[PDB]
């Protein structure tokens, strides 16, 4: 998968903070979530930050704000530097022992509709490289990123380190973000407008990136979404105001204690079953990735699984056709998969991408 270091600039570590990454001259975090924060508050990292004073963590403004709300990452406060989006920024990397000073320019590019998530474009004296993090771009979106271009052509990119979650031809097409949103919106609307006692449970994983779903549902329907915790958004009113910790609402995205089995659940996580002793009429909607082959047509983003249960198309990651389009456009020398899909291996994904690369 991806273990923190790009071959071209080994002294920087991205989205991985353990093992070899303990010797980084600079750290980068693409987005706030467990999978991309492995080792980020390990005692061995803290130990190393005490011995190495000029090492910083770089991320988007939103990611910095999110991280500083958590007591367990406050030790980073003095050492976290945000970089504005699409604002090429020079960073100095110093060898703590010797006197090797190394200069790189980093540009943050949007990755997809998820709070604070970015791609990092690095330009230095060993070529240009792109680290995508998790991403899903809109149609034609990469082509519109002026900072990926020079002289009306794409920049010469040596290596792209990219989200290959669905890098297999079986995952050829995934419904668009807009298609996914509209499907969920209209399902929720059809339910909660029936009476004040009709409520929806959005069954989401313990991860950021459902916020755009929550905010659009809230905006369109004039209802706040129930969540377990919203204090990470204390300084983000455009998100915060669409959310609530009060369970007296028609849209819920609360979560059971993570320990519990899916088969143990029999209600809303927060325990509300009635209002004015009138039973709530509840449907469950589970965001779930759905896809279609190259030669198939897309079908409904809403899949009914029971009298009161539904799956809804939703993806954090680009489809295979979107990956191909992105890499075809960027035309790098090398493409490195960051994720091996569960039904394959790392070497075989590298081979699927080889025809899009120059060498
Ligand atoms: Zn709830």
């Amino acid at each position: 998968s991806f273990e923190g270091q790009m071959a071209e600039y080994p002294t920087i570590s991205i989205d991985r903070f353990d093992r070899e990454n303990l010797r980084a001259r600079a750290y980068f975090l693409s987005h706030c979530d467990k999978d991309h924060m492995k080792g980020l508050r390990a005692p061995t990292l803290k130990r190393r930050l005490e011995c190495s004073l000029k090492v910083y963590l770089y991320c988007s403004p939103v990611t910095k704000e999110l991280l500083l709300t958590s007591p367990k990452y406050r030790f980073w406060k003095k050492r976290i530097i945000s970089i504005e989006i699409e604002t090429p920024t020079q960073i100095s990397l110093v060898d703590e022992a010797s006197g090797e000073k190394e200069e790189i320019v980093v540009t943050l590019l949007p990755a997809g509709h998820c709070p604070g998530s970015v791609m990092f474009l690095f330009q230095g004296n060993n070529g240009t490289v792109l680290y995508t993090g998790d991403f899903r771009l809109a149609q034609g979106e990469a082509a519109r990123m002026e900072l990926l271009h020079s002289g009306g052509r794409v920049k010469d990119i040596q290596s792209v380190y990219l989200d290959t979650t669905f890098c297999d031809p079986r995952f050829y097409q995934i419904p668009s973000r807009e298609e996914c949103l509209s499907g969920v919106l209209e399902l929720v609307r059809s339910w909660i407008t029936r009476s004040p006692y009709h409520v929806v449970w959005l069954n989401c994983k313990a991860a950021y990136g459902y916020e755009y779903l929550f905010t659009n549902l809230s905006e369109e329907l004039g209802v706040q979404v129930h969540v377990n915790k919203l204090d990470m958004f204390r300084n983000m009113p455009e998100i915060l105001h669409h959310l609530t910790t009060d369970r007296n609402t028609q849209i819920h995205a609360c979560r059971h204690p993570k320990a519990e089995e899916y088969f143990q659940w029999s209600k809303l996580p927060c325990g509300i079953t009635s209002r004015n002793r009138i039973p709530l009429h509840i449907i469950s909607i589970k965001p779930s990735t759905m896809w279609f082959g190259e030669r198939s047509r897309k079908t409904n983003v809403i899949v009914r699984t029971g009298e009161s249960s539904y799956r809804a198309c939703f993806s954090f990651h680009s489809s295979y056709s979107e990956i191909k389009d992105f890499l075809s456009y960027l035309c790098p020398v090398n493409a490195y998969p960051n994720v091996i899909p569960v039904g394959t291996t790392m070497d075989k994904v590298v081979e699927i991408l080889k025809p899009l690369c120059r060498s």
